[PDB]
C-alpha cells in the first residue's frame, strides 16, 4: 500500500483489561504506526511523574457526565485525560482502559478495541502477575522486584484505583476471585453495549494481524509476526532476575520487550 501521513494523536481505544494480551496489541499498534501506545509499562518505564495525575484524574472522574452535552465539570477532566495522552496515538491497559467512554467522546475518530479470553485464564494470569493473594508468598518477591524499579504504594493504589474505576465499584474485595470474574464479565458485556458496533472490535488471544489491520485501513506489516508477549512465565522470570540483580538497566538486555 502507498505511505500516508498519519496524524499523531489517539486513533485507537482499546477497552481490554489487564491480562487479556494488551502489551502485544501495544507493541501492535506501534508497528502499524510508528508511535508510542500508551500501556501500564509506559508509566513504569517512561512516565512514574504521571502517577500522581492518575491518581487525580480518577479521584475526580465521579463528577463527569456523559455527553452530549458537554458540563463544564466534564471538560475540565478531559483536557487533563487529553494532556496525559498528548503524542500517543492509542490507549491500552490500566489505567487508561475504564476511561473507554470518555476517550470515544474526546477522540470521536477513534475506533475502540476489546480483548477478551477465558475468565478463568485471565484470573490466574492476573494472580500470577498484577493482584496475588494477600497470603499468597509470591506477592513479596512481586513486591521485592517491584521496588527495584522505585515503583512503592503509589503503583499499587493507582492499579487498585483503576480497576475499581473500570468495575465502577467504590471499594472491591481485591482477594475474592468470585468477584473480580463476575466484575470481568460484566465489563466485557458493558463494552460491548456501550460501544456502536461500527465502532467496535473485539478480539481474543491468537486473532493476529488481519482483523486489527482490516479494521484500521491499514497493510499487514510484511514479514513481522503478530506480537506474543508478557506471559505470566515471562513476568515470573523479570520479577525473579530484578531480585537476583537489583537493578533492572543489568538486565534489560534479556527482556527484548522492554
Ligand atoms: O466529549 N467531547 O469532548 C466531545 C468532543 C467532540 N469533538 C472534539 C474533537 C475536537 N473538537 C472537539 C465532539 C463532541 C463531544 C461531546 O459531545
Ligand atoms: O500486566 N502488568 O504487567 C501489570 C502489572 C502491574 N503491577 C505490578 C505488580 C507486580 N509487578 C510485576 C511486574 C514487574 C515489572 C514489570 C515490567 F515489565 F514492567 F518491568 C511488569 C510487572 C507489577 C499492574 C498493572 C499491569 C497491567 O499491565
Ligand atoms: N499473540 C498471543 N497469543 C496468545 N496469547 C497471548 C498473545 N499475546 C499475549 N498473550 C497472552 O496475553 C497475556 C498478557 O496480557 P497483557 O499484555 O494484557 O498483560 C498473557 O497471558 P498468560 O499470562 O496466560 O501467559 C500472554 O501469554
Amino acid at each position: 500500500g502507498a505511505m500516508i501521513e498519519s496524524s499523531t494523536t489517539i486513533q485507537v481505544i482499546s477497552a481490554g483489561l489487564p491480562r487479556t494480551g494488551t502489551k502485544s496489541l501495544k507493541n501492535a499498534l506501534e508497528i502499524i504506526y510508528h508511535k508510542p501506545c500508551y500501556h501500564m509499562f509506559e508509566i513504569i518505564f517512561n512516565k512514574q511523574s504521571d502517577i500522581i495525575k492518575w491518581q487525580n484524574l480518577i479521584h475526580d472522574s465521579h463528577m463527569i457526565t456523559t455527553p452530549p452535552p458537554l458540563t463544564t465539570k466534564t471538560i475540565a477532566i478531559y483536557d487533563k485525560l487529553k494532556e496525559l495522552l498528548d503524542g500517543y496515538i492509542a490507549t491500552t491497559d490500566l489505567p487508561t482502559c475504564g476511561f473507554y467512554k470518555d476517550l470515544m467522546n474526546i477522540y470521536p475518530n477513534a475506533k475502540v478495541l476489546l480483548t477478551i479470553r477465558d475468565k478463568y485464564d485471565w484470573l490466574h494470569s492476573l494472580r500470577k502477575v498484577v493482584l496475588p493473594k494477600s497470603n499468597d508468598p509470591w506477592k513479596l518477591k512481586i513486591e521485592e522486584g517491584d521496588k527495584v524499579l522505585g515503583l512503592n504504594s503509589d503503583f499499587y493504589k493507582l492499579t487498585e484505583d483503576s480497576l475499581k474505576f473500570a468495575f465502577q465499584k467504590d471499594d472491591l474485595n481485591f482477594d475474592d476471585d468470585q468477584v473480580l470474574l463476575e466484575c470481568y464479565d460484566e465489563y466485557n458485556r458493558l463494552v460491548q453495549e456501550t460501544v456502536p458496533s461500527d465502532r467496535l472490535l473485539v478480539l481474543r488471544l491468537g486473532d493476529g494481524w488481519e482483523p486489527l489491520c482490516k479494521f484500521l485501513n491499514v497493510e499487514i506489516p510484511n514479514g513481522i509476526d503478530y506480537p506474543c508477549v508478557n506471559s505470566h512465565h515471562q513476568m515470573t522470570q523479570l520479577t525473579e532476575q530484578l531480585i537476583k540483580y537489583k537493578s533492572l538497566d543489568a538486565i534489560i538486555h534479556m527482556f527484548p520487550d522492554l
